[PDB]
């Protein structure tokens, strides 16, 4: 990702060092008075919320490289009571107080544009997810999650599109945003397996019916085509 | 809205003029290769997607003042095949080709940041809506929509907090598995349709079932939230 690589260089040019995080650590949390801009450079994370109940909700997944901002750029206050949790074994991120991101973007329109364009990708992603859920319910959500895993981590092989993510991480991620390990989601995923949309072979998982995923997550498929055309193109 | 007024000033001094649109017009559309930045100054709109078979999906609502961009600021290509449909009787909008926008956000950081903040407000709004639906289902979604309408358009009257939208606009907003939720809300005294208007009589109930949207509105719109808290 050339744009992201230039942004990493711009951060280091202004003296910002990478931090390392491990699975289950919070890169930012909902109780901190200070908000941050996170440039997630490598790894996989999830945005989480807590209900008055104490119940944790998984709201959104992010993978490096991407930008996640916990506060509004102008007011510097929280956009929501959210935590950013690491789900890969390790992650690398740049952690910038929001006031400082402002100074940085204001002196380079190219990098300003890069961060702005990430928010635009988020916005459209959410609408696409909403449209697919509206049409196909949880099946649409789950096919969309698998579709984006296929595009991002998939490699064509004789046995189909191999998902190149450790099995440990990959099973977690098959579960769409929402409550953790829902019974209903498990039964949707294993039904896709039973119908050989995604199959276990020689210790790996292979997507064998990409067209099925595309059929039930059509708006996320359009989203990926429009937002990430080269990655989309590889497998279409 | 002072940030919105300052942005309006900056546009008009850079030659960009307000356009008036009537109900049902598309300020931008899903078949147009040219993408746009819309500064919706006044009125109510909805983002839609129309399928091959004619089915119209309602995806998002917006009210002036707000910013809606149909294209990516860097590539200038579509963010999704969407229309922006006017649902108020009239709307006023500043329509900027996306290539031209880049030049003007460049020369004024303050306005760049205003537009940037709008995207953040949309992102967090979508997440909050998702969160309330995950917790409380369709009841959460409907309470949330009623809650935001109460904060933004509500007027205190002897009959309760009247949602002061042109009746015609209320139909456009959706007012039959939904039909059974509205009836339940009337039965439990949470709302009433009196005469030609809509009245909220138990605001705590709405807040109860749309907690994450309420939190969103507190965080994003503190002055407005504060009028009824
Ligand atoms: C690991 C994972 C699985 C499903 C969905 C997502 C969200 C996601 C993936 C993705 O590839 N991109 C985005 C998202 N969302 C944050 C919209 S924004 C554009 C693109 C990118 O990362 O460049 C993930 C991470
Ligand atoms: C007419 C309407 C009804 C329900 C929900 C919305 C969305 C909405 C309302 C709102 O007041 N605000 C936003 C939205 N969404 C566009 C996030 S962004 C922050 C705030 C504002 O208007 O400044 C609407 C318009
Ligand atoms: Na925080
Ligand atoms: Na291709
Ligand atoms: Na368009």
């Amino acid at each position: 990702n050339a744009q992201a690589e230039e942004f990493k260089k711009y951060l280091e040019t202004n003296g910002i060092k990478p931090k390392q995080f491990h699975k289950k650590e919070l890169i930012f949390n909902q109780w901190d008075p200070q908000e941050y801009c996170i440039f997630l450079y490598d790894g996989i994370t999830k945005l989480t919320s807590i209900s008055e109940n104490g119940t944790i909700m998984n709201l959104q997944y992010y993978k490096g490289a991407f930008v996640i901002m916990s506060g509004f750029i102008d007011t510097e206050t929280s956009v929501g009571y959210y935590n950013l949790e690491v789900i890969s074994e390790q992650a690398t991120a740049y952690v910038i107080k929001i006031n400082e991101l402002k100074e940085l973007l204001s002196k380079n329109l190219t990098h300003f544009f890069y961060v702005f364009q990430t928010l635009q990708k988020q916005v459209s992603y959410s609408l696409a997810k909403f449209n697919d859920f509206s049409i196909n319910g949880k099946l649409g959500s789950i096919c969309g999650q698998l579709l984006i895993l296929t595009y991002v981590y998939g490699k064509e092989t004789p046995d189909g599109i191999k998902i190149t993510l450790d099995n440990l991480t990959m099973q977690e991620l098959g579960y769409s945003s929402g409550i953790a390990h829902s019974s209903a989601v498990s039964r949707i995923i294993s039904k896709l397996k039973q119908e050989k949309v995604i199959v276990y072979k020689n210790s790996c998982f292979y997507v064998q019916n990409l067209d099925y995923l595309k059929r039930y997550a059509p708006k996320l498929d359009e989203w990926f085509y429009l937002a990430c055309p080269a990655t989309w193109g590889k497998l279409n």
